[PDB]
């Protein structure tokens, strides 16, 4: 809640800006390390998590359309928030593109992203970058 | 848009009630074949799809908390809408439970759901049911 | 399950795999789209002693999409379970990973699902499947049309 | 890649697999959590002639979680790619499917990711990994503690 609301950064400096509402809503924007690269997001989170050391389940969606570009696709992230001095949101994502029926087999990509509250540097932003980046962001996005 | 807004039914009679807004918002509820089993959903969809026979990309999230139960989990569906006389929404989903760090390996289930606009019968609602149902709905939900 | 799994399996698009289930848990065979150019080696594992409570039989297999004719520089894994009976079926989830550059790693893996039965589908069935959007885990480029 | 893949690989929690890459594309070996009771047969496939453009080497493998000691009635597949070099690495996505009843089929398959390198992690590294939430694709019940 207090912990989820705010700005989050992935492995590559992509930026997730989110407000967690009292009622379980997630609202915000997803962008790159640029208004051309900013997209609306919305989701849900468990607003009354267990108090046993478990993470807080959540998920959200970005449709990759804004006033500048349309990639005809949408990503959903499913994951959990873990608070603390090194707070993280660990996720798995699915990126589905609109396709014809014949191409439906290649409609959905899968991956994983970890978000933290401190912006990374180009060192760990490029090394880790050579480690295999995992944006669920289509290039056009 | 006109085509996505409305009530959708999965393989097992689970019910997805959604409004597609002009701006790309999805808002609605997810429920069983019961207010105890109704949960808020929110998502995004491509409000300006290609006109080449491709589907419309979309996704949405349910956090499995309502005023009756809390499963401490959230499902995201990623998929595409295909319109027509047998309109469908084909999806893949991820169900992540809040877990401790040690149990994070079993935090996320994966599956697939197809939604159509006509409510199925118990025949095809139980056969197809013996065919292996795929709700992304945790039991407590 | 050794006897129940061994044999030819079809998806609803007609893709075919031929597998031998070994007593030791091995799965060995081929996956094909009809012709040799579309046929690939498969190998995997299955639970050779599953629970005796009505549960399915966990299994998985891999196909690397290289044979003596073509190479799609990719590989698919299928993870799922066998259910025996007069309508025996293998329900799976698959992952198709392509070799890519580092920059393209994030878009290296497709995910999908597919179901196999022992009954060859008719063109009819094959036509409605295609209609319900194709679910195969083979890349089209593995297919010699 | 036959030479680069053959050998022992570790995840950041210390799980280990030992694989031989055959010239023909086969992957053969074992997966273990230290002791025999936690060791399982693996088999898979890899692209034995990958692209010559900087791309990785597509591969996959399966482990059914049955050995001579225990049986978890499940199987995992890993799909991913090998990247060679002084910091050689195998990046994967995995699917862990348990045999279940029909009613529980919807919750039969876990998904996750894991990365392997040729360097055994220290307890330190192992401790921060555990901290960053465990990513292994083996069920705990496959592990003899």
């Amino acid at each position: 809640e207090a912990g989820i609301t705010g700005t989050w950064y992935n492995q590559l400096g992509s930026t997730f800006i989110v407000t967690a509402g009292a009622d379980g809503a997630l609202t915000g924007t997803y962008e790159s390390a640029n208004a051309e690269s900013r997209y609306v997001l919305t989701g849900r989170y468990d607003s009354a998590p267990a108090t046993d050391g478990s993470g807080t389940a959540l998920g959200w969606t970005v449709a990759w359309k804004n006033n500048y570009r349309n990639a005809h696709s949408a990503t959903t992230w499913s994951g959990q928030y873990v608070g603390g001095a090194e707070a993280r949101i660990n996720t798995q994502w699915l990126l589905t593109s609109g396709t014809t029926e014949a191409n439906a087999w290649k409609s959905t990509l899968v991956g994983h992203d970890t978000f933290t509250k401190v912006k990374p540097s180009a060192a760990s932003i490029d090394a880790a970058k050579k480690a295999g980046v995992n944006n669920g962001n289509p290039l056009d996005a």
